[PDB]
């Protein structure tokens, strides 16, 4: 779902970083009160297993791509606030070192893969713990329901661009798909097939965690 370079306008790419500012920075805050030396390799290792699922695409006429994150996973196993840090590690890295995903759109998909995917995530997760289901369970679901609020965030955002930003002859100026296209060709992808993989990743290791083995 990564937004490339040009997709959003310029004021839609510094709303969205002017958002993403608070979060992160409240995010440091959280981590540095409660996390010690001895956690933050975790932090690296699920920036990075993030990264590398994240390079699995495919691309959406309509919209962007569909991959899985692995948000959920890092909200469970890291808690949300130090998630966001990781993923948004893992979401630099791509756009200036791989070209994967806009530099100024970097506040924009960070927003959507490193805020609103795990705090869902999360928050999805811990209601289906006090639903009693198994932590196994309720992180997949997390995970599912997570990447697909991701997903339609980057719809809105994207679909909202030619009823935003077009010249005087009403041609667009940036992305040129409205939210009938962007949003049924970018959900379509995350329910049917980025979701359940996401699910069933987010599942698979949260399971082998608890195993602590196999
Ligand atoms: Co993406």
């Amino acid at each position: 779902m990564h937004i490339p370079e040009g997709y959003l306008s310029p004021q839609t790419c510094a709303v969205m970083g002017a958002a993403m500012v608070p979060v992160l920075t409240v995010a440091a805050k959280k981590v540095n009160k409660s996390f010690d030396k001895k956690d933050v390799p975790a932090m690296a290792i699920g920036s990075a297993f993030a990264f590398t699922i994240m390079m699995f695409n495919v691309p959406i006429p309509g919209g962007t791509t569909a991959h899985a994150i692995g948000a959920t996973l890092l909200a469970t196993t890291l808690g949300p606030w130090a998630a966001s840090i990781s993923l948004t590690l893992a979401l630099f890295i791509q756009a200036l070192l791989f070209g994967d995903g806009g530099i100024l759109a970097l506040g924009a998909n960070s927003f959507n893969m490193a805020f609103i995917a795990p705090f869902v995530g999360y928050g999805i997760y811990r209601l289906m713990l006090s639903l009693k289901l198994n932590k196994v369970l309720s992180s997949a679901i997390g995970g599912y329901v997570g990447i697909n609020a991701a997903a339609l965030a980057t719809a809105i955002e994207l679909g909202l661009q030619p009823l935003l930003f077009h010249t005087a002859n009403g041609t667009p100026l940036y992305f040129p798909y409205g939210l009938n296209v962007a949003i049924p060709a970018m959900m379509f992808a995350h329910l049917t097939v980025a979701g359940i993989v996401e699910a069933v990743i987010t599942g698979l290791v949260v399971y082998y965690l608890l195993e602590h083995h196999h």
